[PDB]
C-alpha cells in the first residue's frame, strides 16, 4: 500500500505536545498524565519532554482500552526523538556500569513480573529490553561511536526506532539506520503494565536528564523503508536547526564549524579584516575509548535580522534575511564584503568583520537557508549586494592574502550554486551554542 498511510493507519499511540499541553492524539485517546517537573524545552518540531532525575519529572501514558500491541506475539514498533548530553570522562568512569530506564512499560516492585518492555542507558550505551509475562528476556545493547562529535548519545536530537518481529528479531534503527538487532523468537506472551511511563528509573546520577520527543507507537514492525519515511517525515524546514538539532535563534551565540571539515575553528585576522579556519585542539581518553575535537573555541556569531517582518519570532526562519555579527571584545562587528573588496579571481569575495572605510558601500544583507543535506543541522547563508543580487554562499576558499601564510578563507562565492548535489560541499555551517549537555573534558 501507500507508505504514509501505513503510517498512519499503524499508529496507536502517538504524543503530541500543543498549547504546552501533552496528549495522544493517535485518535485512540490515551490518557497521559504530566508530572510536576515533567519540562517542556526545544524539540524537533514544537516542544519536547524534558525529564530530570527526580520523581516529580516523568510523564505515564495510560493505555485506552483499546490499544492493546503486545497481545500474544503481536508485532509492534516504537519510535520517538531522543536527547542525552554527553556523558563527562569522570561520570563515565563512576556511573559507567548504571543501568537506568528512560521509557518502560514494565510495572516494578509490585506483583506481577517483569512486564513488557524498556529503553534504559548505561554509559554510552542505548539498550532495548523485552521480558515475556514468563520472565524471559531478550535485549539489544547498542554502543555508541567513540568520537563524540558524531555520536548519537552525545546532546544531539537523533530518531531512535525499535521494530519487533515476534517471529524473528527485534530491531534497532537511528536516523533511519539499523544499529542493532536481537533474535526474540522463543519469547511467550507479554503482559505489560497498562501504563507507559516516561521517567529516570533507578539513576544513581542526581544531575542527569534527557529529553524525549514524538514518542510513538506501531501495531506492526515497520520496515527499512517506512522508517526512513517516518525518520524524514519529521525534518520540517520552516525553521532552521543549530548543531545540537534545536531551533536556530536570533540574539545568540554560535561557533561556526564548517560541515565539509569539522576538524577546522574559525578565527579572525584583525577588526576590519578576513576571517579564515584553524585546527582544533581534540580531546583524548584511551581507556575510555573516547575522543572529540573540543567545542568552543574560534569566533562568536550572532544572528541578528535584516528588518522587523510583521511579527517577531526568535525562531530563525530558512528564508529569513539577516545581517551576521562577530562578538569580540563586548562588541558586535558585522560581516560582509565591501564594494571592490579584494576577492579570488574576482570571483570569491572575501568576507570583512567590522570592515569601516568611509564612503565604501558594504554589502552585508545575509539570507539564511537550507538548501542541502536535510538529514544534517547545517545552514547556509547567501550574501546579496545593494541591488539585491547574489554575491554567492559563505565558505572558504584556500589562498594567501598579502605576506601572511596559506589559509582557507572565509568568502562568498556563487560557485557553490552548481555543485548543490555534493555529498559534501563547503558552503555548510553547523552553528554551535554553548550547552550544559556539552562540556569539554
Ligand atoms: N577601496 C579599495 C582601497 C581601500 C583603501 C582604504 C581602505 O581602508 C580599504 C580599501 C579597496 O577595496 N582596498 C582593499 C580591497 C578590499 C579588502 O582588502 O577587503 C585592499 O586593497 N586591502 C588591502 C589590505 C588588506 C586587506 N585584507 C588584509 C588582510 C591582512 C592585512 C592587510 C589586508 C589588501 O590586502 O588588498
Amino acid at each position: 500500500e501507500d507508505i504514509d498511510v501505513i503510517l498512519k493507519k499503524s499508529t496507536i499511540l502517538n504524543l503530541d505536545i500543543n498549547n504546552d499541553i501533552i496528549s495522544d492524539i493517535s485518535g485512540f485517546n490515551s490518557s497521559v498524565i504530566t508530572y510536576p517537573d515533567a519540562q517542556l524545552v526545544p524539540g524537533i518540531n514544537g516542544k519536547a519532554i524534558h525529564l530530570v532525575n527526580n520523581e516529580s519529572s516523568e510523564v505515564i501514558v495510560h493505555k485506552a482500552m483499546d490499544i492493546e500491541y503486545n497481545d500474544m506475539f503481536n508485532n509492534f514498533t516504537v519510535s520517538f526523538w531522543l536527547r542525552v548530553p554527553k556523558v563527562s570522562a569522570s561520570h563515565l568512569e563512576q556511573y559507567g556500569t548504571n543501568e537506568y530506564s528512560i521509557i518502560s512499560s514494565m510495572k516494578k516492585h509490585s506483583l506481577s513480573i517483569g512486564s513488557g518492555w524498556s529503553v534504559s542507558l548505561k554509559g554510552n550505551n542505548l539498550i532495548w529490553t523485552l521480558k515475556d509475562s514468563a520472565g524471559e528476556v531478550r535485549q539489544i545493547t547498542f554502543r555508541d561511536l567513540p568520537d563524540k562529535f558524531n555520536a548519537y548519545l552525545a546532546n544531539k536530537w537523533v530518531f531512535i526506532t525499535i521494530t519487533n518481529d515476534r517471529l524473528s528479531s527485534a530491531n534497532l534503527y537511528i536516523n533511519g539506520v539499523l544499529m542493532g538487532s536481537a533474535e526474540i523468537t522463543g519469547l511467550g506472551a507479554i503482559r505489560e503494565d497498562n501504563n507507559i511511563t516516561l521517567k529516570l528509573d533507578r539513576c544513581n546520577n542526581n544531575n542527569q536528564y534527557v529529553s524525549i520527543d514524538k514518542f510513538r507507537i506501531f501495531c506492526k514492525a515497520l520496515n527499512p523503508k517506512e522508517i526512513e519515511k517516518l525518520y524524514t517525515s519529521y525534518l520540517s524546514i520552516t525553521f532552521l536547526r543549530d548543531f545540537w538539532g534545536n531551533p536556530l535563534r536570533y540574539d545568540t551565540e554560535y561557533y561556526l564549524i564548517p560541515v565539509a571539515s569539522s576538524s577546522k575553528d574559525v578565527q579572525l585576522k584583525n577588526i576590519t579584516d578576513y576571517m579564515y579556519l584553524t585546527n582544533a585542539p581534540s580531546y583524548t581518553n584511551g581507556k575510555l575509548n573516547i575522543y572529540y575535537r573540543r567545542l568552543y573555541n574560534g569566533l562568536k556569531f550572532i544572528i541578528k535580522r535584516y528588518t522587523p517582518n510583521n511579527e517577531i519570532d526568535s525562531f530563525v526562519k530558512s528564508g529569513d534575511f539577516i545581517k551576521l555579527y562577530v562578538s569580540y571584545n563586548n562588541n558586535e562587528h558585522i560581516v560582509g564584503y565591501p564594494k571592490d573588496g579584494n576577492a579570488f579571481n574576482n570571483l570569491d569575495r572575501i568576507l570583512r568583520v567590522g570592515y569601516n572605510a568611509p564612503g565604501i558601500p558594504l554589502y552585508k544583507k545575509m539570507e539564511a537557508v537550507k538548501l542541502r543535506d536535510l538529514k544534517t543541522y547545517s545552514v547556509q547563508l547567501k550574501l546579496y549586494d545593494d541591488k539585491n543580487a547574489s554575491l554567492g554562499l559563505v565558505g572558504t576558499h584556500n589562498g594567501q592574502i598579502g605576506n601572511d601564510p596559506n589559509r582557507d578563507i572565509l568568502i562568498a562565492s556563487n560557485w557553490y550554486f552548481n555543485h548543490l548535489k555534493d555529498k559534501i560541499l563547503g558552503c555548510d555551517w553547523y552553528f554551535v551554542p554553548t550547552d550544559e549537555g556539552w562540556t569539554n573534558d
